[PDB]
């Protein structure tokens, strides 16, 4: 028994907010902090039954990410201080729910069926705008373990899958992370 | 298609919460910080093929914010220091999802059908209680740009509005934000 | 008229954000904020005529929180200084929302009917894992005041609980909260 999608969707928590760097302007001022929402729009199912969200391995999932630059970045306030920003990074990736320090690739897929690794994309966010991410076709690499139901009832070792999404400023070869959010539990079935 | 609005509803997050002001007591301590929750409850209605709230200019529609104060303020910590504090003011306006710099005014309608600009208002938050403000007969002050679709399909350039509920200290002839919420996208539609 | 419970549940923010306590590890480095997040999964209900979420006072509710521990703790920084950590606990209480100083004991009742005061519980939170804490069989001790409708509409006066599920490091005999959130309003009826 799956709940409707149109209603029922994966929710988001900040993701480690203590770490995070801060944009500052041409004038050296900290900016107003950038809006950033996360929206896995396509490959999640509420199953009712384990109470948590399910995706297919092999039926790609979909984020949209919305971030809401507030001024003209031109500085990464980073732990050593102010550096000038390069460029930034989207970057998704999972995590164990049971060993959060293990991350779970995340793979894109092409219509030939074809897999590569996703690698962080550049985004592009101008002045005073907010910029549209759509990350599509979308994989985990691994399914999570002990999928299989026990008498009827989830496996009591079900293991599960956290999706992180995060913003990144690169500046003098190093990625800082701007905003990141982490998602509730997620199964991943083979089939 | 339109969802259920008993089950779907616009989503806020915290707006620019890096350049909030604080309250503080008699004794000159920061009181914990006031819950603040916002609900857009009458006017917008999710459409599934624009992916988006749309609302109709001419409907108006209602914000009420639940305001928790923590503690019996005296005073606002501004950039500036602590000053005394005057009064509180609920604001409420929109901005444009590609200018965010730019301003949608919002305005109040009465039964006569005479509109009037929605400036702030005056809020009485008295100590250790939850206020509940009500503000409603609202209309967006323009149109989004570009609603029109083109092949079945939303317009390419389709533009939006993000509300801004915004709760501010008055003290010494300026105002200061304590919370602030924006909204998910918005359009507004004239027919 | 009751909202679908599978698709309305109550909405949760955090509650004193800038008071609480932060984890360091052995090397006396502040961790990565630990993921929290809280579910109420049974026993609240969203009535359409009343605008809030209604339990009754004698059908028990449920809280699961999920804590996901980033690092190893060690330490809890205190407004006094860092301290060695002895244990977490998970507390849970209400209070009014006319009155926030002022809490609602939160009784847990057995299959015989007993009941007793849900004080604190210990919780054990290994590092790099996701801890699911489940606290059922749950009671307010009071019901809300004014329940009674007035001419088939709300009572005017009707007063309210909001939920507060705190996660606290115990050190050299304080509690310090280290994550809180807090509900929305909520209506507890006798019969």
């Amino acid at each position: 028994s799956y709940l409707d999608p149109n209603y029922q969707s994966i929710k988001w928590q900040p993701h480690q907010q203590n770490k995070w760097a801060t944009l500052y302007d041409a004038n050296y001022k900290e900016l107003p902090m950038l809006t950033y929402r996360v929206d896995a729009d396509k490959g999640f199912n509420f199953s009712v039954g384990d109470d948590a969200f399910v995706c297919q391995k092999k039926n790609h999932f979909q984020v949209t990410v919305y971030i809401g630059m507030l001024g003209e970045p031109k500085y990464v306030k980073t732990p050593e201080g102010l550096k000038p920003l390069d460029c930034f990074y989207l970057k998704l990736h999972g995590v164990k729910l049971e060993a959060l320090n293990q991350s779970i690739n995340i793979e894109q897929s092409q219509s030939d069926r074809s897999k590569r690794p996703f690698n962080p994309v550049t985004v592009n966010l101008p002045p005073e705008q907010v910029t549209k991410v759509t990350v599509g076709r979308l994989h985990f690499s691994e399914t999570t373990a002990n999928n299989m139901r026990k008498k009827g009832k989830p496996n009591p070792d079900q293991r599960y899958f956290m999706l992180v999404v995060a913003l990144q400023a690169h500046a003098q070869n190093q990625n800082y992370t701007l905003a990141a959010q982490i998602s509730e539990r997620i199964i991943v079935r083979a089939s």
